[PDB]
């Protein structure tokens, strides 16, 4: 038999090991040699397992890296201009590398060129709320300042962003132990925290799903009209830099000026979370100089696209996507995941030389450059929208496949809420204590749903990776999966050694699933997913789950308006449409339900298919949202605050944001009034392509 | 047998007459009641014809009326304020109506309210040309001054747009006998020329596709948001108002300042045409003052929607469409289009009766507001975008079925060319001297085609009626065809008595059409369209057709450039990316009509069908033309200089006009070349719509 269970059995632990440390000897930076020979590697791999085609899809487009001559660093300089103070060149290499050429030393990709001083400013984690408490509560004034932020909580474009917007004049990024050192267990490489020369690479862009910055809406072809660097889409205006928590200590335990507002400003080091500006008395003359010498240049990046052509509805595609390029190593993000879909490429192609066929085509993409803006899956997005628009099924992400070991984590379209239900009741738990139980039990009970007893947690899908073009621009039924930890607060920020040169084979090895158990478990998730995707007769989505979740948000967003019942009276801002709409669809989704399982006609059968496949894709709107035109779909987008955490009617919620400070009250409500009739009538219109069709 | 013969034979001239009559006999002005008894009149009789659903579709938008106790007019005024000539307040009313109440009087729909007064300049057709002429050439400045134009040579909103742009403070609109007066042709009611007293009615917006003007992209349904009148879309910022040619006279004889700078500027009335500004010598004191008062106000208006389901694919749409709402008595416009699409349903829903179902689903539209700019049929397409989208194979527009009596005019996509060829040559020619023949004989008789022998002419679709939208904004196929005159250079000006009061059913049955056989065949040709479309196996276009126009519209574009080949040289502009982008698609599309005439397997059918409906759906770019968001298609948009007139690669042809005059010629060419680039990608992604899917 060919069938699911068959798909399954053939993938292995050992495998994905193998693939693992093939994957992560040598740095796999965007745009680099070592990069393209890796591209040259899977293109000839997939092949030799048996898809129908693998090739190469090339784009340039602009990236970033550190001057190789002209090293960034930041400085104490005192009132003569001497520095006495630098932070590192580079994060000391781990055991057996220290000769590995071509480790980028850390950098903020996007930086501009400068070499700003002044005095600094502490923003804790540079969130909304904390330039709020800043500049609202304490009355302390960023313009002109470097401020120095620590990682954690938001997507560090974010924080950039909102630095920007206060006025300072340079951003220093660092990694607090609060944040990236878990208690009781050891720095790498006795263990898998972050030492206090370990720093986190990463960009700094706000492309609201642009793509490459020089070409949005068109793929960055050979022939492409790019943009000049000045009107160029996301990037920083200010210098960044990055450093870990030893030169931090050095910068932050000078700080003079007001003490912290309260207790959840203050790290873990050793110093009083000063907020500043400027340092204490003895010391108040010396100021903070940032050296920055980045260059960015349009360089060409590679993605691997394989086919397994269906047998039944070849122009409907399932696609299976994650990204090579790595910061150094890669030996979780990306190489975990990239290493479990070579193993399922590899599972999927055996049953084919056997003669099996998925009844759909499945795609497969090894991206490139996902570290530097999601640029290669939303520059081919870009290049192939229409025949995504018109057949794609769905996508399933397949980046870090461990970021812990103590169970699943999932976030997808509620469309999928029933497949991932389904399937985790049939596979086998890794984890120690449920030995012959399903993962759904143990990731049930380690994860419950905060509203439904008896069900495991899904979030809502946000970005900071591949699948947004996909799902935000395209409207494409998305999932992702992997193996998670148990630390709550830390649910963005990374796990200790994220983006650091200590992210390698052995941290995976050693520390995380020396047994390739966990691996293993999410390839099962993944591959599992996709092949029900592909291969299951009518799509495997259950538009009754929207329906259900479209009300707790519109529950929650009433909630928000509910905040300023003078103004709704006032402006006469009704939700009444909205619930309306939400009412309707669970009605008619119930109707298409009933008429799903009610029905030898093959036409039917695809007629009501390609209204499970574009029901997903009739929550975009072509307009886009306010200002962010990539991002299209009503329901969800990433927070304008926070581009990693999803936001629910996102429109309204804008609109609604800080809204008793805008300064024309009834300009204001007007557009929360506005972005209640988009998402009502979206909603509607949504529900309306599952009624009959004539 | 139920074939395309059955549905053909059963249509009656005979039947066309008694509807023709029927609708024509009171004003069916849209928003007024008698307009929305007409709708249910249709209704009803759509049931009774067999439709299997007909229901009214509302919405409230901007319409636009004269105030009943407050009428427009225009005077010259003298020295001391005293109105010593007036215009007149109504059409003189034909034979018989007289005592017809609601024949609403001559106006210019969406007109602000002003009484202006100043000095007259004469700008002909107040073309771009025109503007151009009197500006750089004979340096006549419009500021402060009120513009007369003749109508004719294009929209009337592209004039009032030209005038506003000039520091026209007003401006009047007339019919020239040159224009609407045919030599040897007696007025109505003893022949079909324009009476002295006759006026065209019509809008002066500028929508450019947006639909109401209070709500663009969204349905204006119960809940709707509007914007303020302020931020309204498309609305003119001067007084406007049209006059007859009696009228027109006592304006212009008086004129002074400069002489007509050539022939083409002066019409046929006994006047010198100068262009001024103001009068001669003893009148130099006298002025011209506008006196409008109409009002804009948000009015209910109806759509009839009937269906048709289909046996085989009932989740495909074949769309036949024409609007209702007429300025008056409608005998032309709309509703000798309106009795064709009426005699259309009868015969399809007596094939029903006796148990046949076409193939696809048929939807046929009564559309409400088109003569205040394509609103009843924007609003709806709006509200149903994404079944239209994902379901709509073709709209074949219905308005007027007559303009003339000489041989057959159309316009469509060209895959729908090979359609009308075909079936045009297995249809009658109505035509004296063609008894016997076909009426593709006759029509390329008559309108040779200017590329090819032994073929008709037929044109790229423009704008101006209700396929608007879902052509230019939806990408859905669509085509129009009517019976016409021979009279070349009033291509876009419309028949002599087009939106007056004598446009009535007299005139039709004694001047055009007394057998009803134009109407007839006309009936025929948009049926056979409709029957081949929802009926065929395989959807009846040949993507090889449009590999033919691009081609010719890529000569033409680059011919254009090539007037400046110097600045091609300096800033490197290349048309090589967008002529290999035509060489692909001709390549691909010649392989998939080999598939397609290669393959028992209904998936494999209606995979290439969906590769047939979605090729048109290719073209569009959901970012829009630029500042013309609704305008989607890249290879067809209505000109910027003439709504009514299509343009090809209007993107590169408008970055390209009057170029020479830019400021900045680097910024200026840069655009030509991501104009360039738009459209090599846009038609190599539409190519790749037709390679195998997998
Ligand atoms: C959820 O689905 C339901 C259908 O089950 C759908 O109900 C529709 O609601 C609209 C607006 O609420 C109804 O619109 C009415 O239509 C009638 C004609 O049928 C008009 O006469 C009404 O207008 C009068 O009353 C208005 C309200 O007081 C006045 O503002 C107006 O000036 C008129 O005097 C009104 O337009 C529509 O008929 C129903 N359709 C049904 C019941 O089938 C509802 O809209 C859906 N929700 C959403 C958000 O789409
Ligand atoms: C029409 O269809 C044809 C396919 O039949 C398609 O041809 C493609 O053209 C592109 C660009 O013209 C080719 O791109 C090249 O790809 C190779 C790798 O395969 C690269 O090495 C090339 O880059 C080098 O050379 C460039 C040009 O001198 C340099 O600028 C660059 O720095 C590199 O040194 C180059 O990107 C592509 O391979 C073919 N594909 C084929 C032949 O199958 C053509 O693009 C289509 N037309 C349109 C408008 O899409
Ligand atoms: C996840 O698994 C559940 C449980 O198997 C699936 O739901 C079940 O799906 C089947 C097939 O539609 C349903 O069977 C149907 O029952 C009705 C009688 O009410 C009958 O008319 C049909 O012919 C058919 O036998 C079954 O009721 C349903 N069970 C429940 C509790 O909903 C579900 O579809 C799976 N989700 C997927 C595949 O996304
Ligand atoms: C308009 O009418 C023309 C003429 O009938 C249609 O073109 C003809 O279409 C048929 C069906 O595809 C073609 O027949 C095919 O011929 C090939 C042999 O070359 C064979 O392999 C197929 O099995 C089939 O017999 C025919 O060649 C073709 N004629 C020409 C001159 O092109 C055309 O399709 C009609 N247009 C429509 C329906 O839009
Ligand atoms: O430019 C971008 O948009 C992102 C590029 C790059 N992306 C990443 O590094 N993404 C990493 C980010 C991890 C930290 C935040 N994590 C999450 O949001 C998250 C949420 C749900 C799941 I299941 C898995 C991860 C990842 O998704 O694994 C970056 O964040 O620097
Ligand atoms: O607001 C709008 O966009 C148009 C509203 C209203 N539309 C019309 O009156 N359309 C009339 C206009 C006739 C004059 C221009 N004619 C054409 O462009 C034309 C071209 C090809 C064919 I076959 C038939 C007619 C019509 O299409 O029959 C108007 O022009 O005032
Ligand atoms: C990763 O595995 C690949 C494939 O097994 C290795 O590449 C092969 O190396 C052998 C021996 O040098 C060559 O003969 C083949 O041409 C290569 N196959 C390819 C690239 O498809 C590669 O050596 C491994 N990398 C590491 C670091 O172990
Ligand atoms: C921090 O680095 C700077 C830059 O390399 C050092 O300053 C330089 O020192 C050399 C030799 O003393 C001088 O010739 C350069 O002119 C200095 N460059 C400057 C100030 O930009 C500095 O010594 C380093 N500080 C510490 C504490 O190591
Ligand atoms: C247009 O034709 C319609 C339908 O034949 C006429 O409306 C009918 O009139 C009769 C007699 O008054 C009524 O009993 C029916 O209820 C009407 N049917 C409808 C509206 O469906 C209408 O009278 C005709 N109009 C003109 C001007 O002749
Ligand atoms: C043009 O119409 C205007 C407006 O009706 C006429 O002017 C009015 O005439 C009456 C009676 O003579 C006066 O009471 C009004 O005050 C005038 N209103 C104005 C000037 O706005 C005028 O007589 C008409 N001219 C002609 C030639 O018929
Ligand atoms: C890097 O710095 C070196 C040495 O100072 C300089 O010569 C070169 O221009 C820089 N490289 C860039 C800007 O890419
Ligand atoms: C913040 O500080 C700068 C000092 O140059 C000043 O320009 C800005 O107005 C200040 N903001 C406020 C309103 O405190
Ligand atoms: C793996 O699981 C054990 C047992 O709970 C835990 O103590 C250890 O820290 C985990 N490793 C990682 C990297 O989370
Ligand atoms: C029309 O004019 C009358 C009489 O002058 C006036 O009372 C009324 O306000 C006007 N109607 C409108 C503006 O709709
Ligand atoms: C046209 O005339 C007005 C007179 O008020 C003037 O403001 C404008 O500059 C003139 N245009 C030119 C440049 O001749
Ligand atoms: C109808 O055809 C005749 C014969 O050519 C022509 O003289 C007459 O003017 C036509 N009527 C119209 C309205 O064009
Ligand atoms: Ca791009
Ligand atoms: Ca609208
Ligand atoms: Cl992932
Ligand atoms: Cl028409
Ligand atoms: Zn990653
Ligand atoms: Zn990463
Ligand atoms: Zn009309
Ligand atoms: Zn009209």
């Amino acid at each position: 038999k060919h069938n699911m269970k068959a798909f399954l059995d053939e993938l292995k632990a050992e495998n994905i090991k193998k693939f693992l440390y093939n994957f992560t000897q040598i740095p796999h930076l965007a745009g680099t040699e070592q990069n393209f020979q890796l591209a040259k590697q899977i293109q000839s791999q997939w092949k030799e397992f048996g898809l129908d085609s693998v090739e190469l899809a090339h784009y340039d487009v602009l990236l970033s890296y550190p001057n190789k001559t002209h090293p960034n660093y930041i400085s104490i300089i005192n009132e003569d201009g001497n520095e006495i103070f630098n932070t590192s060149l580079f994060e000391p290499p781990p055991p057996g590398y220290e000769n590995v050429s071509d480790i980028v030393p850390p950098f903020s990709a996007f930086s501009p060129q400068g070499m700003p001083e002044g005095d600094l400013v502490y923003v804790n984690y540079a969130r909304t709320e904390d330039f709020f408490k800043l500049e609202r509560d304490m009355k302390i004034n960023c313009s002109g300042k470097i401020v120095i932020a620590r990682y954690g909580k938001v997507f560090r474009g974010n924080k950039v962003k909102n630095a920007q917007l206060a006025g300072a004049k340079g951003v220093i990024l660092y990694s607090d132990p609060a944040d990236y050192f878990a208690p009781g267990v050891k720095s790498y490489p006795d263990g898998w925290n972050l030492p206090g020369g370990g720093v986190q690479r990463g960009n700094i862009l706000n492309l609201n799903g642009a793509g490459d910055p020089l070409t949005p809406g068109y793929p960055a072809n050979e022939y492409a009209y790019r943009r000049g660097i000045a009107e160029a889409v996301g990037l920083p205006s200010i210098p960044v830099h990055p450093i870990g928590y030893y030169d931090a200590q050095k910068l932050l335990e000078k700080m003079g000026g007001s003490a912290p507002p309260d207790s959840s400003w203050r790290g873990s080091l050793k110093v009083p979370y000063n907020v500043g500006p400027g340092f204490t008395g003895n010391f108040s003359t010396q100021k903070v100089k940032m050296h920055i010498h980045s260059t960015n240049e349009v360089t060409r990046i590679y993605n691997v696209i394989g086919t397994l052509r269906g047998a039944v509805e070849p122009d409907r595609y399932v696609i299976l996507g994650g990204h090579r390029d790595s910061w150094v190593f890669g030996g979780i993000d990306p190489q975990s995941g990239a290493a479990v879909v070579h193993e399922i490429v590899r599972s999927f192609g055996t049953l084919k030389k056997e003669g099996w066929r998925p009844r759909r085509t499945i795609l497969f993409a090894s991206w490139d450059a996902e570290e530097f803006g999601l640029l290669g899956s939303t520059e081919w997005a870009e290049e192939n929208s229409r025949l995504l628009q018109e057949r794609g099924v769905a996508y399933i992400n397949a980046d870090s496949s461990i970021e812990g070991n103590y169970t699943l984590r999932v976030d997808c379209t509620p469309l999928m809420y029933s497949l991932v239900h389904n399937l985790t009741k049939e596979l086998k738990s890794p984890d120690e204590g449920f030995e012959g139980k399903s993962l759904y039990e143990s990731w049930t009970k380690k994860s419950p749903s905060p509203e439904f007893s008896g069900m495991p947690r899904i979030s809502k899908l946000g970005s900071g990776n591949d699948f947004e073009v996909f799902f935000q621009r395209l409207g494409i039924a998305s999932g992702r999966a992997r193996y998670t930890k148990n630390w709550e607060t830390n649910k963005f920020s990374g796990y200790p050694l994220y983006h650091s040169v200590y992210e390698t084979y052995e941290l995976v090895e050693k520390f995380y699933d020396p047994m390739f158990k966990y691996h293993l478990t999410v390839a099962q998730v993944r591959g599992g997913m996709v092949f029900e995707l592909a291969n299951s007769i009518v799509l495997p989505f259950d538009c009754r789950d929207y329906a259900v979740v479209l009300r707790k948000y519109a529950d929650k967003i009433y909630s928000i308006s509910m905040k300023h019942p003078q103004e709704m009276k006032t402006y006469s801002v009704s939700f009444d449409s909205l619930f309306s709409a939400v009412k309707n669809f669970t009605e008619i989704a119930s109707k298409f339900s009933e008429r799903l399982q009610d029905f030898s006609n093959p036409i039917v059968l695809r007629m009501m298919n390609d209204q499970l496949m574009f029901l997903e894709r009739a929550f975009i709107d072509p307009l886009g949202l306010p200002d962010r035109p990539f991002y299209r779909h009503v329901i969800y987008a990433p927070s304008s605050h926070n581009k990693y955490a999803g936001e629910s009617f996102p429109g309204i919620y804008d609109a609604l944001f800080d809204i008793e400070s805008k300064v024309d009250p009834s300009k204001a409500w007007g557009e929360v009034k506005r972005q209640i009739y988009v998402a009502a009538f979206t909603v509607q219109a949504a529900a309306e392509t599952l009624s009959e069709v004539a």
